[PDB]
């Protein structure tokens, strides 16, 4: 089963996902100098005020926080979007030392990590016919640099403890991902891809440009984390990302000058 190390990692994902070599495939460096403002491109409305969490998970390749995406309680809309768009789930993609751990880069930067919160387009009805759709997901994506520690980040890094190995999950209500958020929502945007399996090319991406910042002790809750199930031998889940992929026929658009 695919995952990030030397035998099932990202340069073996094709061999089960061909759409891997696909035409609008994530992440994708974004070149600053090279992508174009859009003065087209309206604000993002991001409305999570009602929002409503159910369960922090290790899934075996990231830890996710899920919400109640039965009712547009907490959505994503504007920006390059038509339509609305619900909060499914938000995860990380983190690193072994803080020089590395994001998906997208930014002029070939890398993060610590990268939050990634995903949506699906309400007229697709629930996000598995969704993501069989060019615009069937949108993915807000927050890179994370270390140094002062981000306080509505906390309740999340203290139950890891609780999901350690694969598998896990536990209750999680009440968190408010507004406490994940930058100051601003300039953004980057581009079409692209699932960046986890299977890949698929169903994702509006957009990158904001502000990155929030986490402290040492934060991200260092997250390296704890395992890939390995409970009595398997144990695999930090460290370097959870899949690294910048061709950008091809695509161009990257930003939504501020
Ligand atoms: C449909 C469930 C789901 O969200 N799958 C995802 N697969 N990759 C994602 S990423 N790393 O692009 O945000 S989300
Ligand atoms: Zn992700």
């Amino acid at each position: 089963h695919w995952g990030y190390g030397k035998h099932n990692g990202p340069e073996h994902w094709h061999k089960d996902f061909p759409i891997a070599k696909g035409e609008r495939q994530s992440p994708v460096d974004i070149d600053t100098h090279t992508a174009k403002y859009d003065p087209s491109l309206k604000p993002l409305s991001v409305s999570y005020d009602q929002a409503t969490s159910l369960r922090i998970l290790n899934n075996g390749h990231s830890f996710q926080v899920t919400f109640d995406d039965s009712q547009d309680k907490a959505v994503l809309k504007g920006g390059p979007l038509d339509g609305t768009y619900r909060l499914l789930q938000f995860h990380f993609h983190w690193g072994s030392l803080d020089g590395q751990g994001s998906e997208h880069t930014v002029d070939k930067k890398k993060y610590a990590a990268e939050l990634h919160l995903v949506h699906w387009n309400t007229k697709y009805g629930d996000v598995g016919k969704a993501v069989q759709q060019p615009d069937g997901l949108a993915v807000l994506g927050i890179f994370l640099k270390v140094g002062s520690a981000k306080p509505g980040l906390q309740k999340v890094v203290d139950v890891l403890d609780s999901i350690k190995t694969e598998g896990k999950s536990a209750d999680f209500t009440n968190f408010d991902p507004r406490g994940l958020l930058p100051e601003s929502l300039d953004y980057w945007t581009y079409p692209g891809s699932l960046t986890t399996p299977p890949l698929a090319e169903c994702v509006t991406w957009i990158v904001l440009k502000e990155p929030i910042s986490v402290s040492s002790e934060q991200v260092l809750k997250f390296r704890k984390l395992n890939f390995n199930g409970e009595g398997e031998p144990e695999e930090l889940m460290v370097d959870n990302w899949r690294p910048a992929q061709p950008l091809k026929n695509r161009q990257i658009k930003a939504s501020f000058k």
